[PDB]
C-alpha cells in the first residue's frame, strides 16, 4: 500500500496552483501500474518517488494521464517539497530521464515553504505550422515569431497582444490534437509581470494550471525578442481563466547563443495526504 | 478544518479500473462555493458531500462536476452508498438529494460491502430538435434511433451507432458539443442484453465519462421504448473501454412507457484509497 501526498505547486494557499499526487517508496511498481495510476488520480501529472541510480536524493518517474514524461517543472517542484520534509537538506538532487536535477528549498525552522530548480537548458527551432496553429487557437496573427523548446517536453510559444484577448481564446482541442509530443503556450503582459495559458492534448490535458517546465523557456523566448533582458527576473501568473492562479518565477542567465542558467521557482503547499491500496 | 475522504472506484469490483469518485466526509462546515473548489481540485468525474440528513434519511449528498453542482448523479451517489456502507450495518441506505431521497440496497461479501442498486428518479423525455447539429460536432451523418433527451436531474441525450466499432471510431468536436448546455451526450452500440457507451460532456466538465450511472436507466427505457428489448429486461452496458477505464453498470426499468414503476440501475464498487484534507 503506498503513502501519497497532494502538492498544490506554484502557490501559497491550498486551493490555488497546480495540483500533483506524489507517491512514496514506488520501487515496488512496475511502469505500466505507475501509468495506470496517474490515470486514477486524473491530475495534470502524478509522480513516483525511487531510489537513486546514480547519485542524486532520488530518481523521479513523472506520469500524465496519458503518457511518461523526462522532465516536467510543476511536478518536480511539488516533489521537492514534499521529500523536503523527511531531511534537513536544504539543497537536493532529484533524477529524471533528462538527467540530475538541482533543487534549493526554502525553509523556516525546517519546515519546507518554497523551492528553486536549474532546469535543463532548452533548445529550439520554428515551428513551421503557424497558420494550422493559429486557426486552431482561433485567432490570426502571434506578436511574436511561433517557436518550438525542448527540454524534455516541447513547448510552444504564441503571443498576443492583451491579457483580454488571451482571456478569450476558445481553442479548438481537436485541432490541437494535430500536435503531438507538446503544450501550446499563450502568453501577454509586460514587463516583468506575464500571464499564460497552456493546452496540450498530447500530454493529457485540455487546460494546464501551470507549466513549470515552460517558465524557463518562455523567460528566454521574451529576452531572445527583445521585451526583457537576459538575467531579468519575471513572474509568470498562468491558470486564472481555470480559477486555478499558479505564481511561477523565473530568470534565464548568459545570452542567446549562450545560457549559463535557467532558473524556476515557486511556493508550494500540501492540500492532504493518504494511501492507496495497491 | 479538515476532512476524510475515500476514492471509490465505482461500476468496478477491482482497483484502477470502473469511475473514479472521492466522498467527503462530515462537509456541514463547507459552503457550496468551497465544496465546488474542492472538486475542482480533485479533478475527478464527480466529488460528494457527506451532510447531516435534514427529510429523515440516513444523510444529506451534494454533488459536483470539476466545474458546477448536479441534483442527482448515478455513479457518485453508488460510491457514496459503498463508501457510507463501511460505517454501518444496514441493508438499506437512504441518500437525500436535490432530487429527492435516493433508496439503495448494500450488497455484502464477508465484512465488506461490494456492490449496490439504487432506485433512480423516473425521467422525463423528448426529442433534442437539433439533430444536424449534434451529429455534426460528433462526425456522424445519423442515428440509429430519434435522438431523444432524458431528464432525471442531469440530462442525457442518446445518439445510436451500428456497430461498436464505429461507436469507438468517434472523435467528437468537444468545442462544438459546447454549445448544448446542461447535457451529456451518451452514444450507444450493441444488441439484446449487451450495450456499449460512450460520453461526452463539456457542460458537465469532462471530455470522456467513464461511466455516467445517471445515464443507464434512461438508456434501459430508450432500448425499451425502441422495441430492441422488453420492458423489465435487465441489460449490462459497457462504458470506457476506449478511454482504459472500462466499466459495466446493470440498468432493469419496468412497467410501461406511459406509467414507469422503477427505473434500477446497479454495480459493484471498491475503495482504491484514503486519506485527509487540510481544509
Ligand atoms: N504540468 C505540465 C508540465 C510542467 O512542466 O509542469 C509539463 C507538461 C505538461 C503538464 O501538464
Ligand atoms: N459520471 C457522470 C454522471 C453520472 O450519473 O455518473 C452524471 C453527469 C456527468 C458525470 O460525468
Amino acid at each position: 500500500m503506498h503513502n501519497y501526498v497532494i502538492i498544490d505547486a506554484f502557490a501559497s494557499v491550498p486551493l490555488e496552483g497546480n495540483p500533483v499526487a506524489v507517491f512514496f517508496d514506488a520501487d515496488d511498481l512496475p511502469p505500466a501500474q505507475m501509468q495506470r495510476i496517474a490515470r486514477e488520480m486524473n491530475l495534470s501529472e502524478s509522480t513516483f518517488v525511487l531510489k537513486p541510480r546514480n547519485g542524486g536524493d532520488a530518481l523521479i518517474r513523472i506520469f500524465t494521464p496519458v503518457n511518461e514524461l523526462p522532465f516536467a517543472g510543476h511536478p518536480l517542484l511539488g516533489t521537492a517539497i514534499a521529500l523536503g520534509a523527511h531531511t534537513d537538506n536544504h539543497r537536493l538532487y532529484l533524477e529524471t530521464q533528462m538527467g540530475t536535477i538541482a533543487f534549493e528549498l526554502e525553509r523556516q525552522n525546517g519546515s519546507v515553504i518554497a523551492a528553486s530548480m536549474d532546469q535543463p537548458i532548452p533548445t529550439w527551432t520554428a515551428l513551421g505550422r503557424d497558420a494550422e496553429l493559429l486557426k486552431a487557437l482561433g485567432i490570426s496573427d502571434s506578436t511574436f515569431p511561433i517557436e518550438i523548446y525542448h527540454n524534455g517536453p516541447r513547448h510552444v510559444f504564441v503571443g498576443l497582444p492583451s491579457i483580454d484577448a488571451l482571456s478569450a481564446l476558445h481553442p479548438d482541442h481537436r485541432a490541437l490534437s494535430n500536435f503531438h509530443d507538446m503544450a501550446i503556450n499563450c502568453f501577454a503582459g509586460a514587463g516583468r509581470r506575464w500571464r499564460s495559458r497552456m493546452f496540450s492534448p498530447a500530454y493529457g490535458v485540455v487546460e494546464d494550471a501551470a507549466t513549470g517546465s515552460a517558465a524557463g523557456p518562455l523567460a528566454i523566448h521574451l529576452a531572445r525578442h527583445g521585451q526583457i533582458e537576459f538575467g531579468q527576473p519575471v513572474e509568470i501568473l498562468q491558470g486564472v481563466e481555470i480559477g486555478r492562479p499558479s505564481l511561477m518565477f523565473a530568470k534565464a542567465e548568459g545570452r542567446a547563443e549562450q545560457l549559463t542558467r535557467v532558473e524556476v521557482s515557486g511556493n508550494g503547499v500540501t492540500f492532504g495526504r493518504g494511501t492507496i491500496v495497491l
